[PDB]
């Protein structure tokens, strides 16, 4: 399914999307860019709409 990511650090917010039934696959990408763009924070994911979010 079309997943949605939102990375938070302070002000600017980054986005990411991944279409796949294997939720674990999206987090891999979400963490792929979250690690490439972001650094580290509180990782969370919603099942109601398949959306990953991080807060620093």
């Amino acid at each position: 399914t079309t997943y949605k990511l939102i990375l938070n650090l302070k002000q600017a917010k980054e986005e990411a999307i991944k279409e796949a039934v294997d939720a674990g696959i999206a987090e891999k990408y979400f963490k792929l860019i979250a690690n490439a763009k972001t650094v580290e924070g509180v990782w969370t994911y919603k099942d109601e709409i398949k959306t990953f979010t991080v807060t620093e």
